[PDB]
């Protein structure tokens, strides 16, 4: 067969992508629950240096619960903070992963695939121990890096508007 | 004499341009609205979505700030339109976003990708109305540049910021 | 029901097609001249050229085969065509490759890449004549997926292949 | 000022890149004029594993000399037998850089930048110590990976047709 490099991003790599975020943030409360906050921050710094691409500078990371001064988590650590909190330079960040997640459904209204990269935009649905779900508005880019693997360059979630 | 150059790749300089005309159609229509009624503004909103978002393309992907949740969504030229200037059954709760006589826009960029082809900003924008009254989203934009080297937006993500 | 999805990446399903479909293009225009004459098999070519091109957003990086040191590289469609069929005293030494009877293109790649929205390929053509003589040529393509869809040539390096 | 990563390539870095190639060139060449083929394919090493793109799969390297069984230099073994021989698995290869070479010259006939990779099109003339130039016909692809630094991933090179 004829050898083949390919850059380019596949529907399937994307909703692969999607996928493993929710198992990252199911991971991360799970974690938090059993073993406690250290070991779950722990696994968060893996998960946000696998996830996403502080790698290559900023990452354009509005995050759903994010306030005036810092709506924009450019940092690794704005991630990490956003995500389990513990970090006196995010005072308003108590965890967002800390909630027992249990369950994501990603909803899925468009996905553009623009070469090297892809976008969609869609609801994500993610529900806790409880069975109480949380629903945002979430568009995400994914970088296809030189090694084959997808990483988050864009992510903006918000709350859905209501009358 | 020059080399021939095809250049497909998006610029700083491009990207900024871009969110400045987009700004700089918003106005337009809220100004057309004020000054000439509904047909002209319409009129003017149907050029502006042609010409600055990608719908030839397929989908945008585009939330708009207070969309409801049957219709948060506008993947359609409709959509946008409907969201822009209302008046269209389709998008019963739409009233017109572009009506509200707007008159100045500010872009505040947080952080630009240049992704080669594509470029995604994400950041603040400032509208503000005939009388002063300013509002603040939140917004991620996404330009392709089109075999013709205009960018246009396919990816429009606008939020109310959170609070309390 | 499924997600609307736009696609500007290329797969290797669309490559090869795209190589497929040149070949069939050279063996139509020499099927043409030999079955209706240079005006016929002129006419196809230019459709080709047009089709199979990306003239349109500005040089092609051509190097044919069998082109000489003026006139090396046909960064204008005229080049293009006037390489295939001739007939253009702005070429002079421009016999006209595609009017040789040919009636058979074997594409065998030694390499693919896909940079996302363009793709590259590398290795052999072979293309064999009315009579079943075959010449063998060291080829380069880039395709380039257009808005549209389609996938055009923004480069073609062809070469005899070194001996002695 | 605003953060801003950029993938894309200038037309700036494309002209850098490939006078980088000359320099590597060159100094393969002088390398091996003043110590012999050990530190000249140490050199080549370094040179290959910088300037192209073997670390993503294969590159597509058609080399001006290469003959009809090892046209195509996938391997990065290929490129640095084109270059500087010395691999029996290459036995035609002399070493294309042990020529003495002083002087390398860019002429472009066409540039293009498809997003994050870039491609020309046009005449290299390498000069040697005695005077003696020599003529290819070139396209060269450059991608630009995820540091910032563009790789050649393509690279047919051909002697001009002769009546």
């Amino acid at each position: 067969k004829t050898p083949i490099v390919n850059r380019a991003i596949t529907e399937s790599e994307v909703l692969a992508a999607q996928k493993a975020w929710g198992e990252a943030l199911v991971a991360i409360s799970t974690t938090y629950d059993a073993k406690g906050k250290a070991s779950a921050k722990a696994l968060a710094e893996k998960v946000i240096d696998d996830a996403y691409g502080y790698q290559f500078g900023p990452v354009l990371f509005k995050p759903t619960l994010a306030i005036s001064p810092r709506t924009f988590r450019t940092t690794r650590a704005g991630a990490l903070a956003y995500f389990v909190g513990d970090d006196k330079a995010f005072p308003e960040d108590k965890g967002f992963a800390l909630s027992s997640w249990r369950k994501v459904e990603i909803k899925n209204a468009a996905i553009f695939i623009t070469g090297n990269t892809a976008t969609t935009m869609g609801n994500v649905i993610i529900t806790d121990k409880q069975g109480k779900a949380t629903t945002v508005d979430k568009t995400w880019q994914f970088l296809k890096d030189d090694h084959g693997k997808l990483r988050i360059i864009t992510h903006h979630s918000s709350l859905p508007y209501e009358q």
